[PDB]
């Protein structure tokens, strides 16, 4: 399963081009400010098999909490109700985000100690570094 050194408190330190992913996602300017002010804190954490990523910034939390493979409903940050799936490929943690015939990928992968997230819409990408507390 998810490796171990997933778990915990994850701080934003640097984004590159989330603006445009957001754009990308049909994501509207005042909704985009918000988005690239926030710091966001992230954190994950597991019971049993359930893997919970909460994510939380002073204007908006989400979270969500699913076991490897199976489907969920998800409403996500900018309001997608999606139908997600989070797999676990050379040990990244790949969430994949469908609705409307659209498809969006969040994969995380642990990278000498950080956690880098890359998002993908319409093969706009997005790289956001978190390092843990
Ligand atoms: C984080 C909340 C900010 C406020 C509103 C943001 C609305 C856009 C959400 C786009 C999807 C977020 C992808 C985040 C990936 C990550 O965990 O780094
Ligand atoms: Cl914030």
């Amino acid at each position: 399963g998810m490796s171990n050194k997933f778990l915990g408190t994850w701080k934003l330190v640097s984004s590159e081009n989330f603006d445009d992913y957001m754009k990308a996602l049909g994501v509207g300017l005042a909704t985009r400010k918000l988005g690239n002010l926030a710091k966001p804190t992230v954190i994950i954490s597991k019971k049993g098999d359930i893997i919970t990523i909460r994510t939380e910034s002073t204007f908006k939390n989400t979270e969500i909490s699913f076991q490897l493979g199976q489907e969920f409903e998800e409403t996500t940050a900018d309001n997608r109700k999606t139908k997600s799936i989070v797999t676990l490929q050379r040990g990244s943690l790949n969430q994949v985000q469908r609705w409307d015939g659209k498809e969006t990928t969040i994969k995380r992968k642990l990278v000498n100690g950080k956690m880098v997230a890359e998002c993908k819409m319409k093969g706009v990408v997005c790289t956001r570094i978190y390092e843990k507390v």
